[PDB]
């Protein structure tokens, strides 16, 4: 689904 940012931000965060 259109949302990988925040899968992606939410690694680092």
């Amino acid at each position: 689904l259109p949302g990988h940012l925040k899968r992606i931000l939410y690694s680092l965060l």
